[PDB]
């Protein structure tokens, strides 16, 4: 079970579920063994019904597509849709918290409210939104109206681009034609550009896949603003992860998917419904996150994290998950089925989101507090049904410091420099306390051990003094193997970065270290990395592409992390990836993405397998990125 | 040669590309077989990488994909992405044409104008648009608008939905939420929805296809309505088609792709560049039209079509092709290849749509007289370099009429009925001399040889009096078997349609009958069938789904065309289609599409691959409609 995940609780879960007959995602992939070859090489295609059309990767016939597409065309489609199927996740998560604030600053809807009135005037100033003797709501109104423009072509591009990333950045991706000009208007571009006999250049195609790309850097960065606006920045905070943060007496509630717009109202209502779950023989309701909604209530509220990703079965076959709410994305339709054997009731929410034999309960943000009410009362009931019932939650759990936006990170900075927050930070980069910066993102993927490479590639780097942030499952990852725990940077860290990290937590008062890692939190919260290597390059007055700054997306899975993958390298990022994604049936597609890509970006993806191998790249990328601003490594 | 395609004009140059080793779109084909049964009955998925996963039709593992999604869900997803890509086609070529509109009437492209100022004003009323006192370019910045405006959300739903069909049909689709909120919204909804762990609910995914689709004909609705004031409703018209239209001693110029924006003024300044062209040593620019954008300029002005869809590459091989002049859609990639070898100047001009190997033009409106005078500049080059060689254009062309538009049909009917135009056709429905009404429309697929599903199946509906109007690559196979032409309705019609077809004729001043089959354009201009099919519901008073009217996409390859019939079945119609879709691995998709679809819409698809047993199926089809008008059958 050790080669099915490193995680301990994960693994004694597939103990019971094996001996249990249930069947689980790990049992599903040995079945799927051995997985198509042209499939895995990208070298297959069925864009029209004269396919499905493949290529060998190497030997006699078939050698091209029967419309005449080759080997770099096919591939580079494949990619570019898995890019636009990821920006369509990302953008609509946030094209529904658009939403969600128009409503609630047009009386609409009560539950929701302006509850960050900083970041909204923040916001509103970035996009030149005038804030100046404006009510508060007519501002929120105007940015959300901008939100949504974004979307569609109009006499802007994409704000959410232009005015996210450095100056300089924004002019070298102009000069390509990278720029996008409305975030569903690329998604259906990339749709029509890899139809059948249209683009048939890889080039030309990849173009328009890193164009798409920054249309789900958009999204992402939408998502983040307008979810702190509503439901407030993260600020530093405390809780815990693993299986071990079910509670057998308690109605144990998670939330599950990716948009808060519900899950942040069951936290608030949870609260209220207290004594109508303590009639019913229970402690009181336990809300615990899976995935990044899990996330998002772990960064605001603190709510412990029971697990992520490739693993979220393994919270049902305890026998104590009452009740799972779900919404969208990443959600193995595999729980409803499970659920018939240990007894939780799963409940979908979103109409464009619904799983054959999971309960469907219609959410409105104009009926949100009434909805969480029937959806408890379901996990209430079903609490009872197994009242006296034995469960197996695995007494494993670890502490997790977490809720690191960019500016608890900025205002923790800010205690060793008032008027120059960024400085110290730079301070430790120039004198090699800090050698440089990775963003850990993405997921887990049933392909790799769980949380191996993540694991294996942080503990090389934090030992080589690299400041470590993490999003996401990348962030699931860390925290259930106690990256987030400060009771353990002296185990971890090199000496340069604990000084840094014990320098800092001291001055904000705690006695000790900031963690090992900084949980920077959702996957969308991938933009609030951006926004602190966009801050340090404009602090630096260069450029991404000559940052110290690199990212892995160590294990990763879902069309949405290609996307983040795409776009990372696009600002300018050295980008490692654990996963192959189907780009080696094409040399001068994987040739593009992992050196020519270079001279249009700066960036470019690092293809490394073998965990120990990607931690030394990544640091050689790292070093490469100190000299070229002349500072020792 | 016969088993490849049933047109003689192919089978020469198939003869002449075997002698020469000029690998064809059938040799690619033949290279390509056994092709993948997963992929052939749709029982694979790539939308993580945690894949490709597929599924065993029947049998042992694999029976699951690895995140749980079963059968039903997988190939109800690959499905949705085939809708929404077609989709974006449609609608990238409408966006194209709003934005050419936009630029029109600001000043900003002379080459472009408003040419049909009664279909601006119409279109004007029909979207609610005042024109009472106003100037034709604000009326048309305000089309123009609104146009642009339906891609995104608004207030209103997608306009070039709810005001083209029958009001009793958008109730219909409202009441099960199949009304698209935007276009490119849709779009993006379907990528979310379908990528890995969000909706897994085949009924609930489908419902979400039918939406989708609907986008699509918004997108072909606009784009008709747009071309048609940008340059000229179509009016009847007479040409000819085939590789016999080209001529040795001319400069020889295919127009080829979908958006005419770029090949009408082709059109016109080919005329002005004549006598640069004789100074040559040629005739004269011979325009000649392949796939949509050849039905678009031989609707409008009788430019001769030259060939179309599977055969594309066939032009060429005469050695008489000069330049070929692309757009975008349906190009098969292969050509900018054989060019070596034939000499042909291949030239894209459109930034999303390039092919390696091939010349490109950066066309833009503002610049479309000097763009298209360089583009013919390198086609009297090319013919200059085959001066004194030998072609072969097989001596082999039929005579063409077309141009009916839903506006020249009602004319051309309003000869026997001034104030009551559509009634003299219902008349003949209700006696029995029009039976009914298929409209054929699709591509060519090189798994069925080259037209013989729309032959086969068109001379047995011609037969039994129904009457047959034709898009696209259905109209393009028609016509190349003299299907358009009118010497040849007494060979081919029932005396009841002969009668029909022969006093509409005589009635507009031709003393012959109307031709057997009515060309309506495009593919885009399967919106001026639904148009006709509205027209004649709303003048009886019901639904499209009681009216004795099919449709056929008897060849069909494209996801534009997977689009369009499944619009077709969600607007209420009887849809055959020739080749099967990638749905078999599933039976309750199967069931969905085929059956109780409709008891939603009133349409359903009919899979026949046996064109003799579809044209009885079609037939019953029709049928069944008389039957619940309490008509006679
Ligand atoms: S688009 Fe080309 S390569 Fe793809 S399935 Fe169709 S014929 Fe085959
Ligand atoms: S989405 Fe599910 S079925 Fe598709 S490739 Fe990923 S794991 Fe396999
Ligand atoms: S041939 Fe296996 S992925 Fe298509
Ligand atoms: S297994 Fe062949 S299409 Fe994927
Ligand atoms: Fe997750
Ligand atoms: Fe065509």
């Amino acid at each position: 079970q050790n080669l099915k995940s490193t995680d301990r609780a994960v693994q004694q879960m597939l103990d019971k579920a094996k001996r249990e007959g249930i069947q689980t995602v790990w049992d599903r992939y040995e079945a799927m063994k051995p997985q198509c070859g042209f499939g895995e090489t990208g070298l297959c295609c069925r864009h029209c019904l004269q396919g499905p059309c493949r290529i060998n990767p190497f030997g006699d016939e078939p050698k091209v597509g029967i419309c005449g597409a080759t080997a770099e065309v096919i591939v580079a489609r494949g990619l570019d849709r898995s890019i636009a199927a990821g920006a369509a996740g990302h953008s609509g998560h946030a094209k529904h918290l658009a939403h969600t604030l128009k409503k609630a600053v047009q009386g609409k809807a009560a539950s929701y409210m302006i509850k960050d009135r900083t970041k909204l005037h923040s916001i509103a100033k970035r996009l030149g939104i005038p804030t100046e003797g404006q009510k508060d709501e007519d501002i929120a109104l105007e940015v959300a109206k901008a939100a949504l423009a974004d979307f569609h072509e109009k006499d802007t591009p994409v704000l959410w681009v232009t005015t996210v990333l450095p100056p300089s950045r924004v002019k070298v991706l102009s000069a390509h034609g990278l720029i996008p000009a409305g975030i569903d208007h690329e998604i259906a571009e990339i749709m029509h550009r890899t139809s059948m006999g249209c683009d048939a250049d890889a080039q030309n195609l990849l173009l328009g896949g890193l164009r798409c790309s920054l249309a789900d850097l958009a999204g992402c960065y939408m998502g983040t603003d307008l979810a702190d606006i509503l439901f407030g920045t993260p600020a530093p905070v405390v809780t815990e992860s693993n299986l071990g943060v079910l509670k057998a007496d308690a109605v144990n509630v998670a939330v599950h998917g990716h948009n808060p717009v519900l899950s942040d109202i069951i936290v608030s209502v949870s609260k209220e419904m207290e004594n109508e779950a303590r009639a019913a023989g229970a402690t009181g309701i336990n809300v615990v996150g899976i995935c990044c909604t899990g996330n998002e209530v772990l960064m605001r509220h603190g709510i412990p994290a029971c697990t992520h990703s490739v693993s979220q079965e393994m919270a049902m076959i305890t026998g104590a998950l009452d009740a799972m709410i779900l919404d969208y994305q990443c959600i193995q339709p595999s729980v409803a089925t499970i659920a018939e054997c240990t007894g939780t009731t799963v409940i979908t929410t979103m109409e464009m989101s619904k799983i054959t034999g999971a309960t469907h309960v219609n959410f409105a943000e104009e009926a949100a507090v009434e909805n969480a009410k029937q959806i408890l009362r379901l996990a209430i009931d079903t609490f009872k049904r197994r009242k006296g019932k034995p469960v197996e939650i695995p007494n494993i759990k670890t502490k997790v410091v977490a809720g690191f936006s960019t500016e608890a990170i900025i205002n923790a900075l800010s205690k060793l420099n008032a008027n120059d927050p960024l400085k110290p930070l730079i301070d430790n980069v120039v004198n090699g306390n800090i050698r440089g910066v990775c963003l850990f993102a993405g997921c887990n993927n049933v392909k790799v051990p769980q949380d191996q490479n993540f694991t294996t590639i942080a503990r090389k780097l934090l030992k080589q003094n690299v400041l470590v942030v993490a999003t996401g499952c990348g962030a699931g990852a860390l925290m259930r193997h106690g990256f987030m725990d400060p009771a353990n940077v002296d185990e971890l860290c090199g000496d340069g970065l604990k000084a840094v990290l014990t320098a800092i937590g001291e001055a904000n008062g705690l006695g000790g270290p900031l963690p090992p890692v900084l949980h920077m939190g959702s996957c969308v919260d991938n933009s609030r990395a951006v926004a602190l290597v966009a801050a340090l390059a404009n602090r630096l007055g260069v450029d991404l592409d000559r940052l110290p700054v690199v990212a892995s997306a160590a294990e990763w899975m879902h069309e949405k992390a290609v996307a983040i993958g795409t776009w990372a390298v696009t600002i300018g990022l050295p980008t490692h990836i654990g996963v192959l994604p189907p780009i080696t049936g094409s040399l001068p597609v994987t040739q593009i993405l992992t050196s020519s890509v270079k001279d249009i970006t700066g960036g470019y993806f690092i293809h490394e397998l073998d965990p120990e191998t990607a931690a030394d790249k990544l640091l050689a990328a790292i070093n490469e990125r100190r000299a070229g601003l002349g500072l020792p490594w």
